[PDB]
């Protein structure tokens, strides 16, 4: 346990609960108490490598892993501490945020997510509550690598191949995330928020378009995918996103391509015209 004390728990997060503390020297970090399902199993030492290269993620969009504390089935993790998740934020923003705000956000997401990308590290469970927000309005990404090392459980980021059971490593899944994340930050609401599998796809493909051979070829050979889905034309874009102008618009089309194979980049949309204005 390092010496840490004044042990404040702020949550449960993803892989376990969070606590802000401080040292023996006072200084404010966020601990992650990772919760083990078997209690007995242990942690392997692949495992304990896989989260410890994450160290080596140095970005000033990447929260910092200071530290890996593992001491009889008891395993901690010791972050940086941001006051706030994107998610509390948009709680309290009625209608969303101002499009100045959802511009700085984005392209600190994908900076991040760039960073990452180039290291072939992936993150696949983005989503609001692991975009952390300090008081200077820098926005840090949490949870990156993570579940490399570990693999009730919120879908609306997932992107449709995922859903229909593809495994493969891929860079497209985190783009997916940010196009969702994207319209939520200037909606205010969640973009696709599906109650199972089978309903966030039809959320997907209500307003995206039912997929098929033609606009994604190679879709049939999805595990999940099902000839029977029901046929959706596409909606205009501009009849479901509000505040964003027409270059924002023509980013967000372009990170919620259906086929990952036709997706935009991190590094690609850090270059879109939405972002020179
Ligand atoms: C749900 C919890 C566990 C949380 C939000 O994602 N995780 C969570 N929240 C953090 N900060 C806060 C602090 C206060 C609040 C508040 O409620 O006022 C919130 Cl949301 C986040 C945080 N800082 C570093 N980390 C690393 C551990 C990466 C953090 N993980």
């Amino acid at each position: 346990m390092e010496k840490y004390h004044g042990l404040e728990k702020i949550g449960e997060g993803t892989y376990g609960v969070v606590y802000k503390a401080q040292n023996n020297y006072g200084e404010t970090f966020a601990l992650k108490k990772i919760r083990l399902e078997k209690e007995d199993e242990g942690i392997p030492s692949t495992t304990i490598r896989e989260i410890s290269i994450l160290k080596e993620l140095k970005h000033s969009n990447i929260v910092k892993l200071y530290d890996v504390i593992h001491t009889k089935k008891r395993l901690v993790l010791v972050f940086e501490h941001l006051d706030q998740d994107l998610k509390k934020l948009l709680d309290v923003c009625e209608g969303g945020l101002e499009s100045v705000t959802a511009k700085s956000f984005l392209l600190q997401l994908l900076n991040g997510i760039a960073y990452c990308h180039d290291r072939r590290v992936l993150h696949r469970d983005l989503k609001p509550q692991n975009l952390l927000i300090n008081r200077e309005g820098e926005l840090k990404i949490a949870d990156f690598g993570l579940a490399r090392a570990f693999g009730i459980v919120t879908l609306w980021y997932r992107a449709p191949d995922v859903l229909m059971g593809s495994k493969k490593y891929s860079t497209t899944i985190d783009i997916w995330s940010v196009g969702c994340i994207f319209a939520e930050m200037v909606n205010g609401t969640p973009l696709f928020p599906g109650v199972s599998e089978a309903d966030q796809l039809m959320r997907i493909f209500r307003i995206l378009g039912t997929p098929n051979s033609k606009n994604w070829p190679n879709v049939t050979e999805l595990p999940k995918y099902d000839p029977n889905f029901t046929v959706y034309e596409p909606l205009p874009w501009e009849s479901f996103l509000k505040g964003l102008d027409e270059s924002g618009i023509d980013l967000l089309s372009k990170m919620l391509k259906l086929d990952p194979n036709q997706r935009i980049t991190a590094k690609q949309a850090l270059e879109h015209a939405y972002f020179k204005e």
